[PDB]
């Protein structure tokens, strides 16, 4: 289940870009992305580009093709995303034992989740995105559910090694308790469609309009998935943002208010999966280089408490007085 990190020299990359007539220009300067290896490069006219080498063992060609399609179609319906460039046939090039694609370096500033106006513009395009995304469902890419997000990680956690011994028990207990709670609130009672899959401020840029970047995680799931991670602030601030992005979102796609109940389970889901995600990629130098703590107890104690806390959010607090408003 754990990846066997295979290095990729910047030279082996130039060969790849050569084998496909992709004339570079000057230097193959690297950008930082944990999942896949991305490098930027100008063209004979100095118009910036980026090569993305999909990390082996993660996605299959049939899966990368599905997003390449999605991205390409999304462009057709006028949604702020950069589709991969085509090279005399397809978009999914492959040099040596690595697949890769080239995308038009987008550029732009940092999206401000603060500005309620940008929120609306993002919520609105997100509505046109899901409008497209609903036309058909991935067949090879995952479709968000408990298997990949909960049960698989728990299995890794078992034979982890990276979890401090005797502290693991409590942790695995807090986990089980969490997956029981999320499972009890999960439901196949919602609409599924092609999602951005990782829609949060980080993967959104702004140059007079929002621009979504990185569909590597595009998965089949509930519309809410691309909306809950946007909220920020105090309870009341999030009450209006949610209320606001839906009013804009609904211009192109109706939103099912009931999906708002799936948020705590999704957050719980992203929480437990993220631990396996890091763990599985541990042989990659970059992960012990940035997540050094992953090894200490402090971290696994805090995590244990975070899980225990999440299950309480998923259950009615025995307040009882029942103060309305």
């Amino acid at each position: 289940s754990a990846f066997t990190f295979q290095t990729l020299h910047p030279d082996t990359i130039m060969d790849a870009l050569f084998e496909h007539g992709i004339r570079v220009d000057s230097g193959l300067t690297p950008l930082n992305s944990y999942e896949n290896r991305v490098y930027q490069f100008q063209d004979e006219d100095r118009r910036r580009f980026v090569v993305k080498f999909y990390r082996p063992e993660r996605w299959t060609a049939d899966q990368i093709l599905e997003e390449h399609q999605f991205a390409l179609q999304l462009v057709n319906d006028e949604v702020p995303v950069a589709a991969p460039v085509a090279f005399n046939g397809q978009t999914l090039l492959n040099h040596q034992g690595f697949y890769f694609a080239v995308f038009p370096s987008v550029g732009g500033r940092q999206f401000e989740a603060d500005n309620i106006d940008q929120m609306e513009a993002v919520g609105r395009y997100l509505g046109r995105m899901h409008q497209t995304g609903r036309k058909q469902l991935f067949i090879h890419r995952p479709t968000i559910g408990l298997n990949e997000y909960l049960i698989e990680p728990r299995k890794l956690f078992e034979d982890a090694t990276l979890i401090p011994s005797g502290l693991k028990a409590a942790f695995l207990k807090a986990t089980d308790e969490l997956i029981a709670a999320v499972t009890a609130h999960w439901r196949e009672d919602f609409t599924v469609l092609r999602l951005h899959g990782d829609c949060h401020a980080g993967n959104i840029l702004w140059r007079d309009g929002p621009m979504f970047v990185d569909l590597d995680d595009a998965r089949n799931g509930p519309a809410v998935q691309d909306l809950w991670m946007l909220l920020n602030g105090d309870k009341a601030e999030q009450r209006m943002q949610l209320e606001t992005i839906i009013e804009a979102y609904e211009e192109f796609s109706e939103f099912d208010t009931a999906e708002i109940g799936l948020i705590e389970p999704l957050r719980a889901m992203r929480l437990v999966y993220y631990l396996a995600w890091l763990m599985r990629r541990w042989a990659d130098p970059a992960f012990p280089k940035n997540f050094p703590w992953l090894t200490g107890e402090d971290y696994w104690l805090r995590q244990t408490a975070t899980f225990i806390e999440q299950a309480k959010v998923l259950q009615e607090p025995p307040l009882q007085l029942t103060p309305m408003y």
